[PDB]
């Protein structure tokens, strides 16, 4: 009693309110457990984050905490509680308490073919969530099936906001083949050509890839390495039009694109011969090569595919947009640590 429960050889020091911990899964500097909450008498998810040796991990922890404490929406995961030591020097890790969900879309797509009904309704919930996120000018930037939690009543919640940023269209440009952090398979084509992923179109692309994946139970663009990802995308979308090329003036990007043999766009109905044609039309508009011609989240919700669920009076938006200065990303990790201490203060003490 009063012990420190181990999860996979890692102490999870969340007693006495939270006990009976079981492993759920891991990310790069994070481990998630389920636990019993003795105060609310229910099982919860607890994420242990140990970020304070790396500036980039600190950036991501603060970013996710600042965003999720300020968001409240049915299709976005909430923060219920945060535990950390009483003093800054003692604080070596942070525990984020969240609603325990049954599964993720990744798991579900590995285990079963979805009906059209389920595909449609998951897509709607993803877009409903994303409307709220984008209404605060926040970009998720890492939407994929494993970042979509699902419970036993088919409720879906978006999670993992560690790579989120504010839409910043004035500084989106970068060079050809610039390094990128988000999961390769869900990266839009422009990430590899001229874009830092600072506009809302990059989340729409990822949602397109998720729809494709829900229709066929496999990733649509599974690149084996950075450039291969672009090549997979162009293999299906075909040779960009001249109008779309003329929006790219990075010389190396254009010359790469212009070196490829001519190829016409593959008909979605040929890749997805047994899918609803309305779903394929929406997929077409989400996976457009040119980010400027890609459908917006509002337009996607209004699309005929989602018509059984579409209800703009029941699709709320955030109070107010958010701002995060570029200079945050240059703060020493000791300063990020103090901001995480501050942001988590309102949940003290145990
Ligand atoms: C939301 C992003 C994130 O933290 N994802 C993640 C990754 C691994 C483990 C847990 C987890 N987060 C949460 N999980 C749940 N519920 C839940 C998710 C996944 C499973 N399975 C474990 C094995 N695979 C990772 C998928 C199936 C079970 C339960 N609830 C809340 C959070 Cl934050
Ligand atoms: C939109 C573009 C597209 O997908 N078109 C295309 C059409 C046919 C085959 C491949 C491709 N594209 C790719 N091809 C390459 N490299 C490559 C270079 C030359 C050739 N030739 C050599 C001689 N030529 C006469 C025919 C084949 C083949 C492949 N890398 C990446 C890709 Cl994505």
């Amino acid at each position: 009693p009063g012990e420190v429960e181990m999860v996979k050889g890692q102490p999870f020091d969340v007693g006495p309110r939270y006990t009976q911990l079981q492993y759920i899964g891991e990310g790069a500097y994070g481990m998630v457990s389920s636990a019993y909450d003795h105060v609310r008498k229910t099982r919860v998810a607890i994420k242990k984050i140990s970020p304070f040796e790396h500036q980039t991990y600190c950036q991501r922890t603060l970013r996710e905490i600042q965003i999720l404490l300020r968001f409240r929406h049915e299709n976005v995961i909430g923060i219920r509680d945060i535990l950390r030591a009483s003093t800054l020097e003692a604080m070596r890790d942070v525990y984020i308490v969240q609603d325990l969900m049954e599964t993720d879309l990744y798991k579900l797509l590995k285990s079963q073919q979805l009906s059209n009904d389920h595909i449609c309704y998951f897509l709607y919930q993803i877009l409903r969530g994303l409307k709220y996120i984008h209404s605060a000018n926040v970009l998720h930037r890492d939407l994929k099936p494993s970042n979509l939690l699902i419970n036993t009543t088919c409720d879906l919640k978006i999670c993992d906001f560690g790579l989120a940023r504010i839409a910043d269209p004035e500084h989106d440009h970068t060079g050809f083949l610039t390094e990128y952090v988000a999961t390769r398979w869900y990266r839009a084509p422009e990430i590899m050509l001229n874009s830092k992923g600072y506009t809302k179109s990059i989340d729409i692309w990822s949602v397109g890839c998720i729809l494709a994946e829900m229709l066929s139970n496999r990733p649509i663009f599974p690149g084996k390495h950075y450039l291969d990802q672009l090549n997979h995308i162009l293999g299906i979308l075909g040779s960009p039009s001249q109008e779309d090329l003329n929006c790219i003036i990075n010389m190396k990007a254009r010359n790469y694109l212009q070196s490829l043999p001519s190829k016409t766009k593959v008909a979605w109905a040929k890749l997805f011969p047994k899918s609803d044609s309305k779903a394929l039309d929406l997929l077409d508009r989400m996976l457009t090569f040119n980010p400027n011609k890609r459908i917006t989240v509002e337009e996607a919700l209004a699309h005929p595919y989602l018509e059984q669920y579409y209800d703009p009076t029941d699709e709320p938006v955030a109070e107010e947009p958010f701002t995060f200065a570029m200079e945050l990303d240059d703060l020493p990790k000791e300063r990020l640590k103090e901001l995480i201490f501050q942001e988590t203060a309102r949940f003290q003490p145990g």
